[PDB]
C-alpha cells in the first residue's frame, strides 16, 4: 500500500504545516501537524477542558462505530517549545491520504497548554519519530507509521515541504519525479528516539564549505534551523545590522536586508537554504526589526534541521530495519 497526502502551511511564514488524517467511522477529517520529531498521535476533542479549545475541530469518540476507549491509558507530553498536552486514548481507523491503519492509538487530549488553544489551524499532532518516545502509559503505542510500515510497498515516508506553498507527505514509495538530481543517504542513530544524523558541514551565501560534523535532528514539527552558535554567529555576521537580542529571544536583523544563503552538508552533497526561507518577519506588528530563521540551538542541547532547512529538500525517512535518510534538491 501507499499514502500520499498535502501539507499546508498554516500561515504566511510557514510557521507550521497541516495534513489533512481521517479518524473514525464516517471519518472525522482533523488537520494534524505531522512531527517527525514526536511520536505521539494526539487530537483536540470532545473530552477537551471546553475553555482550551478555540476554534480547532475535535474528534468526537462517541460517534465513531469503531473508537474503542484504550482501558486504563494515559498520555502526557511537553514539548520543546515548552508547550504540552495529556489525556486518555482510544484505538481507531486511522487514514491518511489513502493510507488506512486500523487499531491506531488515538490520543484525546483532556488538556491542552496555552500555545495549542491559541492556534486555531492545528486540530493535534501525528508524530513521526521513533515508537520508543511515544509516552502512553502503562503500555506504549506505536506510531502511525511503524503501524502502518510492513503494509507499505517500501518501509519509507518522504517530506516535501514548500516554501509559502503547500507540499506533500508520501507513504510507502519514493516520488522520483519531486526532487533533481540523486537522493544522498546518511546513517542514523536511533538512541535518542529521533531521526539523528550528522551533517557534514556548512556555507554561508557564496562563502567557501567548512567540513565539520554537526550532529541534529530531522524534526518537521520544528519551525526553525538551530545550529551550534559558532555557525549562526558566522551567518549573521554577514547580514549588516545582525544581532542576538536577549530580550527578542535570538537573532533579528533588519527587515531592508537582503539574507544570505546557506549550505548544509549531507555526505558529499550540498542543500542550499536560499535567504528568504531565513526571514520570518517582523517582531511585532509594524516593526522594521525581522525575526531570523537561523537560531542557536545553545541550551537545547541538541541541533534541529528543522522546516527551515528541510523544506528546501526533497526527504526521505528510510525505515527499513536500519533506517537511514535521504535528502535531494529540488
Amino acid at each position: 500500500s501507499t499514502g500520499s497526502a498535502t501539507t499546508t502551511p498554516i500561515d504566511s511564514l510557514d510557521d507550521a504545516y497541516i495534513t489533512p488524517v481521517q479518524i473514525g467511522t464516517p471519518a472525522q477529517t482533523l488537520n494534524l501537524d505531522f512531527d517527525t520529531g514526536s511520536s505521539d498521535l494526539w487530537v483536540f476533542s470532545s473530552e477537551t477542558t471546553a475553555s482550551e479549545v478555540d476554534g480547532q475541530t475535535i474528534y468526537t469518540p462517541s460517534k465513531s462505530t469503531t473508537a474503542k476507549l484504550l482501558s486504563g491509558a494515559t498520555w502526557s507530553i511537553s514539548y520543546g517549545d515548552g508547550s504540552s498536552s495529556s489525556g486518555d486514548v482510544y484505538t481507531d481507523t486511522v487514514s491518511v491520504g489513502g493510507l488506512t491503519v486500523t487499531g491506531q492509538a488515538v490520543e484525546s487530549a483532556k488538556k491542552v497548554s496555552s500555545s495549542f488553544t491559541e492556534d486555531s489551524t492545528i486540530d493535534g499532532l501525528l508524530g513521526l519519530a521513533f515508537s520508543t518516545l511515544n509516552t502512553v502509559s502503562p503500555t506504549q503505542q506505536k506510531t502511525f507509521f511503524d503501524n502502518a510500515k510492513a503494509s507499505l510497498d517500501s518501509p519509507v515516508f518522504t517530506a516535501d515541504l514548500g516554501y509559502h506553498a503547500p507540499g506533500t507527505y508520501n507513504f510507502g514509495f519514493i516520488d522520483t519525479t519531486a526532487y533533481t538530481g540523486s537522493i544522498t543517504y546518511t546513517a542514523v542513530s536511533t538512541k535518542q528516539g529521533f531521526w539523528e544524523w550528522t551533517s557534514t558541514g556548512y556555507a554561508v551565501g557564496s562563502g567557501t564549505f567548512k567540513s565539520t560534523s554537526i550532529d541534529g535532528i530531522a524534526d518537521t514539527g520544528t519551525t526553525l534551523l538551530y545550529l551550534p552558535a559558532t555557525v549562526v554567529s558566522a551567518y549573521w555576521a554577514q547580514v549588516s545590522g545582525a544581532k542576538s537580542s536577549s530580550s527578542v529571544g535570538g537573532y533579528v536583523f533588519p527587515c531592508s536586508a537582503t539574507l544570505p544563503s546557506f549550505t548544509f552538508g549531507v555526505g558529499s552533497a550540498r542543500i542550499v537554504i536560499p535567504g528568504d526561507y531565513i526571514d520570518f518577519g517582523p517582531i511585532s506588528t509594524g516593526s522594521s526589526s525581522c525575526f531570523g530563521g537561523i537560531q542557536s540551538s545553545a541550551g537545547i542541547g541538541i541541533n534541529i534541521f528543522g522546516d527551515v532547512a528541510l523544506k528546501a529538500a526533497f526527504v526521505v525517512f528510510n525505515g527499513a530495519t536500519t533506517p537511514t535518510l535521504g535528502f535531494a534538491s529540488k
